């Protein structure tokens, strides 16, 4: 009943992209998984991928978004068998909400505590770091350590402050008994949704505000932690640690999957999001440069954040006398207990973590609103009634992300948090881009998809983008859930070993992510009249075609359709 | 859009309405609080106070219910500034919701485990009844005790059966660590929910069917069940110690205002049960006698079950040679570790402990339908959208009940069953009872009530009625709130002593809701427009004469209405 809420500037699109893109896993996790697969020729089977992995899908959901103007839900009227596909992803970015809220709440303790002249992570004692009996020591500066891994070492000051204070995690022993969520984490996690309600209730037109500080602060603040690591001793010792090109690295399952895996995550192809952003633009704006950009953008972002990371790796190696490889962590581990730790023996500790822990809030905190603006543009779009009432379906979306994170925030909830981000994340949102792929290059067609591209921009894809719509992508995003499913293992933390009933709900969302797709098919397929054809043609076919139906006109019965190129 | 669902016959109206009145609470709670108060001596301040918190009240309910054919939400439609009150009641019915389908798993568990020839419960030994290291022993067929309560001794076989195998509360240590549902409470629960939405899947139609068993066979059971007992040696000294006449108790705390919150709690005004049923009866039907009779229906049966279960006491006491004070129990061990030991004992325990379970089962079934209705016709009045997808809304009305429910049917689920039962029904029934006779006899005003009866049925009601209606019930409502707040004791178990957060939780639900009827108060305040006097004419009036505060012509600010009798 209303023109639909259209980016002011197409800046802003391009920000909100990026800051979806750049997520902590550019951060801790590229590095690490960069250098253990041959370093610097871990970028030669990345990048390729990469290629496909970022340019037509990513594309692909962009041109979607352009030409279908709707949200995650309802952007499968091309094709009505598919629109499970666009609920699940609606879930997905959901089961993502849960977690990755809490992960904000971990940067915001750090923030708050970082306002003293005496950080708490510096050394051993009641500030507040609260200890363990089993002899809470200083990391080197009194007594020194052997054959131990400094990644996993959870007896220095900055490993015991983060569990102990931040989670807890002594005071449980494991998802069993998950215990009372903490008052402190509820009260930062309070903060986070009161933030991310009050940038998400009036639509993108706050969301594109907001994202020219969100998006723009961090890349500020790897410039300066890069200039001030590259003038500091033994960072160029890990800086050429980091890459070391190794060429004989030539196991597959090692290095391929796993980078092809990285890129597929770090992207953030899967959620929604790109749909929802897509849905905001003009009809005439060009997704293809957009896409690229993006893409190379976080390619970018992903690379100096790793030599930050690597060169701050290289300057704990030479400062507590220990290998580069004993240092090299990732995970939330990385962020939170390795690097305030290298923090706080330089000088002037408080800027460089005050400024530290505002970048990574403000990452978590852009890839959140990301997450919440495509659940609340999907479920908007599949049922109009809520996208009248925004104010008050964004802040019920809100509140109970915030109940449903109670259990991440106790004191075993960083259990849970594995448990959904592993799970969920990974078997879902790979199930989901299997079938998007499938529902748009076959049933759709890619000849259709680029007639659409046409009357979007001027210039039609080229056949690569066809080829790698059809057969390339669909056949790199089967092998990875089959590797995934078959190279499953039991869920592990450092040292704690999950139950099996654990991974046994684990795999129970992923199948009802995996079931609710299908039962949206068969809803599709029961909810129809006429004949076995008469409905299986009014689930193939587009909607506003489905007159078609009637005239008995089908092209997806015809051998033409799947032969098309 | 269509005519209200209208009871086929009366008789049903009546059936659903005693099974509502007649529960557990008058089988276990009834006899031990009357024999503590004096015995027979504590009838005299009983009927009398009965009468008050028995007849108008309930009649008043029922009148309104016939009246303002409506939910128990949309029936202050005569006076907008308590509907909230219509909302707590509808939650207060959703809170007793949660705990008390758990109660109807533990009558499911024991009448599965009596489909036996050798009952666990009479013995030791691995017929499940999950054994203490600390001495599992016969109650007196091996040896004997001394100085101890046969109430509280958990070492009994009928004792340990209960707890360990039905809550395993060993497993748990409190409300801090709750655990996880037990997977035979969880199937039970499932059972009991499924047969309360086939219950209701279609409205009254079904539950004026179902209530012609529920609500007759518990009669027929204590029937039995005393003739039994009556026939058995020692159960006369248990007969005579309950109608034992001690005049001298005129203590007022001990018996009045505990006679005063067992009539108030088993006649079930407060729940919106009433009002649900009445609004589906006819405009001219009889709803004074209908009260008295339920009322009277609802005081022999607890009569008749005090009467069984002090003959089964001191059958017990005559066969292990105790006392009957001792035997003396209310609550759940009454009928669940008490009376299964004494069925045990006679021969044919089989038949007697599958009736009993049965009737036990049929108790509280009635009562949940009767709570389940009653929030599901209150909702779908307020909101008319759920009134025509009413088998959606029953649907998730049982899931949430379910998934609720999984923290009282966990290691730990006794306390919290415990917190909200005393909390919950406690404090917001007083409130929501006592908001509701201030809001009929001094808002509406009396005389308008009367006329309203007076046009429902020929015979207005005389000077009594309305006597109590204006200054008797509302100031005895007001004594018992101010006695129970003044009186309150923090939460406690036979042994385990509660936290200070979880009796802040319990208080924290009460100001919840008495709150949220301000919270409704002041938004019907604040959502009208005009002066201070107009905005409080729109709250005070009835709506369908609100047209009148136009005309300008308001009786509830004359003195004639506050002083009218
Ligand atoms: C792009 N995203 C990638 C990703 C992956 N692959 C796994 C876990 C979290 C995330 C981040 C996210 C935040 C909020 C909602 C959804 C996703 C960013
Ligand atoms: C009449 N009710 C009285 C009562 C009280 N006073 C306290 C707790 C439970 C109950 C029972 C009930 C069952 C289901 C919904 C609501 C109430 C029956
Ligand atoms: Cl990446
Ligand atoms: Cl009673
Ligand atoms: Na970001
Ligand atoms: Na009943």
């Amino acid at each position: 009943a209303q023109p639909r809420e259209t980016w002011g500037k197409k800046i802003d699109f391009l920000l909100s992209v990026v800051g979806f893109a750049v997520d902590l896993a550019n951060v801790w996790r590229f590095p690490y998984l960069c250098y253990k697969n041959g370093g610097g020729a871990f970028l030669i089977p990345y990048t390729l991928f990469l290629i496909i992995a970022g340019m037509p899908l990513f594309y692909m959901e962009l041109a979607l978004g352009q030409y279908n103007r709707e949200g995650a839900a309802t952007v499968w009227k091309i094709c009505p068998f598919f629109k499970g596909v666009g609920y699940a992803v609606i879930l997905i970015a959901l089961y993502v909400g849960f977690y990755y809220n809490v992960i904000i709440a971990w940067s915001l303790y750090y923030l708050f505590s970082s306002f003293t002249l005496n950080l708490p992570w510096t050394d051993c004692g009641h500030t507040w770091n609260s200890p363990n009996c089993t002899d809470p020591k200083l990391l080197n500066g009194s007594v020194l350590g052997n054959h131990t891994k400094y990644s996993k070492y959870k007896f220095t000051p900055a490993a015991e402050f983060y569990e102990r204070g931040v989670l807890h995690l002594h005071e449980s022993s494991g998802i069993h008994d998950i215990g009372l969520p903490q008052w402190q984490l509820l009260l930062c996690l309070m903060v986070v949704v009161i933030v991310l309600y009050f940038s998400l209730w009036k639509g993108v037109k706050t969301s594109g505000k907001v994202v020219w500080i969100t998006a723009t602060l961090p890349y500020f603040v790897l410039f300066v932690l890069l200039v001030h690591g590259v003038t500091l001793p033994g960072a160029s010792n890990g800086i050429n640690a980091y890459l070391h090109i190794d060429f004989y690295r030539l196991k597959e399952a090692t290095v391929w999957i796993d980078a092809a895996t990285q890129i597929f995550f770090s992207l953030g192809a899967g959620f929604g999001v790109l749909i929802a952003f897509a849905s905001y633009n003009k009809f005439d704006n060009n997704c293809y440069r957009d896409a690229l950009l993006t893409s190379s953008i976080n390619c970018i972002t992903s690379f100096v954040s790793g030599f930050a990371i690597f060169s701050i790796l290289g300057y704990m190696a030479h400062e507590h006398k220990v290998n580069i490889e004993d240092v090299a962590t990732e995970g939330a581990g990385l962020v939170f207990i390795l690097y305030p730790e290298a923090i706080s023996t330089l000088s002037g500790s408080t800027f460089w973590a005050v400024v530290f822990f505002v970048m990574l809030l403000a990452l978590g905190l852009d890839s959140s609103m990301g997450g919440m603006e495509a659940v609340i543009t999907g479920l908007a779009d599949d049922f109009q009634v809520l996208k009248r009432h925004r104010k008050l379906f964004t802040f019920g979306v809100t509140f109970s992300t915030f109940l449903l994170a109670l259990f991440c925030i106790t004191k075993g909830g960083i259990y849970v948090l594995t448990l959904l981000d592993t799970f969920a994340a990974g078997t879902s949102i790979l199930f989901a881009v299997l079938m998007e792929a499938i529902g748009v290059s076959w049933f759709y067609g890619v000849d259709r998809f680029s007639n659409d591209i046409q009357q979007m921009m001027g210039f039609r894809p080229g056949l690569y983008w066809r080829l790698c719509w059809k057969f390339v992508s669909p056949a790199f995003l089967l092998f990875v859930v089959v590797v995934s499913i078959i190279n499953f293992k039991p869920l592990t933390y450092d040292d704690y070993i999950f139950p099996p009933w654990a991974n046994w709900v684990g795999w129970g969302i992923a199948l009802s992510s995996m079931v609710l797709v299908p039962i949206y098919v068969i809803y599709k397929f029961l909810s129809t009249q006429g004949s076995l054809w008469e409905r299986l043609a009014y689930g193939i076919t587009p909607e506003n075609e489905h007159h078609l139906v009637a005239q008995r006109d089908i092209r997806q019965f015809q051998l033409q359709h799947w032969l098309a190129i």
